[PDB]
């Protein structure tokens, strides 16, 4: 509360090691159908369905651009591209296993990086 703070928990490495995840993200096999935003003229339903559309270069664009204001509106981002995918492919789809390969591996680098 006022003039009473936690210890400051060092965040000038943040930015950094985003950007070294979401790098491992973007050169992942499986990360093809995650690289650009869905094609909403070409892709029927995806518009009216997805209310938030995202992808790892919309992504890469707001880090670069000082859009995240701190590493857990980054983390939300990139768990959203995970939930689309989820909320408009099946399980047993290439895209729907793709989804659950990447959220997986997000998640440890997630844990190793920033809770290990
Ligand atoms: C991620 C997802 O729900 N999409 C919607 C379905 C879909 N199909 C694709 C084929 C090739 C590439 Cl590169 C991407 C896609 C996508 C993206």
């Amino acid at each position: 509360s006022m003039s009473v703070k936690k210890p400051k928990r060092d965040d000038s490495k943040d930015l950094a090691l985003c950007s070294m995840i979401l790098t491992e993200m973007e050169t992942h096999e499986d990360a093809w159908p995650f690289l650009l935003p869905v094609n909403l003229k070409l892709v029927p339903g995806y518009k009216k369905v997805i209310k938030k559309p995202m992808d790892f270069s919309t992504i890469r664009e707001k880090l670069s651009s000082g859009q995240y204001p701190n590493l857990e509106t980054f983390a939300l981002d990139v768990r959203l591209v995970f939930d689309n995918c989820e909320t408009f492919n099946e399980d047993d789809s290439d895209i729907g296993r793709a989804g659950h390969n990447m959220r997986k591996y997000f998640e440890k680098k997630w844990t190793d990086t920033f809770k290990v």
